[PDB]
């Protein structure tokens, strides 16, 4: 069987108590993550460990606070005490698992089950092809031995419109900002990179970037996490939002994709 499941944030405890609840059995079941595996619950280390001990049985996608627990680790960025990653940084397996965790995909696809995932979700400005290749480019620098340089540069907030004569630094930004903060959009597909609300709560003209037809929605379905105040509602049909806030006190949602049936973990905090 596939499972999907959202945002962890090192609540390891509720991620294994929604697998022991669909008796999730790698060898016979596949579990695809929508990435943000650490900071603010207490277990990033307990997650990274199991996630990766799973190997082929796990289908990951990086979300931004994975990307920041790689800059914290390279010493571009300052840890922050409420993300709570001391014991993964202090650990003796942190640079496997870290070495481990930048060799993760933006972006996965199975044609398959015409099913396509990312943390935040697909651009409605990028065509199938363009979201490959834009994922394909910067694995290649997360993986490559330089890393540190390009999550230095990662950080910003602009350009906020695609284009493919993008680029360099501003190309680099826009796909990663596009995987791994995109929430609400312009009109024209533009991001916005401030609003953080409800669909309901935002201003105008900003809608959902799944609202805004594209042509991968249009053809795939597209799971993904990282947006917590739509607690997974709202959202059109072939459009799954994952993320229900566990480490907020909401809970750990598990999507089976056989029969589209849900099953639901609640927060111990
Ligand atoms: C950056 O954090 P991230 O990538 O983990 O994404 P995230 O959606 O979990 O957090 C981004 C912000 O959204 C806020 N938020 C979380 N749940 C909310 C809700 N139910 N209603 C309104 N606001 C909410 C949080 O306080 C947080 O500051
Ligand atoms: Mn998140
Ligand atoms: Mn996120």
């Amino acid at each position: 069987a596939t499972y999907l499941i959202g945002d962890v944030h090192g609540c390891y405890d509720e991620l294994i108590a929604l697998l022991h609840k669909v008796e999730f059995t790698p060898g016979k079941d596949t579990l695809w993550l929508t990435g943000d595996l650490v900071a603010r619950g207490p277990g990033s280390l307990d997650v990274l460990r199991y996630v990766k001990s799973l190997g082929d049985s796990v289908r990951l996608v990086l979300g931004n606070h994975d990307l920041h627990l790689l800059a914290v680790f390279a010493g571009i960025s300052r840890n922050k005490p409420k993300d709570r990653l001391t014991p993964l940084l202090e650990a003796p397996d942190a640079d496997e698992l870290l070495n481990w965790l930048r060799r993760q995909p933006l972006l996965q696809i199975d044609e398959e089950k015409k099913l396509v995932m990312a943390h935040a979700g697909i651009t409605p400005q990028w065509d199938l092809q363009t979201a490959k290749e834009c994922a394909r480019d910067v694995e290649a620098v997360l993986s490559s031995d330089s890393y540190p340089f390009f999550l230095d540069a990662m950080y910003g907030d602009m350009p906020n419109n695609w284009s493919p004569e993008l680029r360099g630094l501003g190309r680099l930004r826009f796909i990663t900002n596009a995987f791994t903060r995109m929430r609400f959009c312009f009109p024209n597909g533009q991001l916005d990179m401030y609003s953080k609300e409800s669909p309901e709560e935002a201003p105008a003209p900003l809608k959902p970037w799944f609202a805004i037809p594209g042509p991968v929605a249009e053809e795939y379905s597209i799971a993904f996490g990282h947006w917590a105040s739509l607690e997974g509602k709202g959202t059109p049909e072939g459009i799954y939002a994952l993320d229900t806030g566990c480490c907020w006190g909401g809970t750990l949602t598990c999507l089976r994709w056989e029969d589209k049936q849900y099953f639901v973990q609640p927060s111990n905090r």
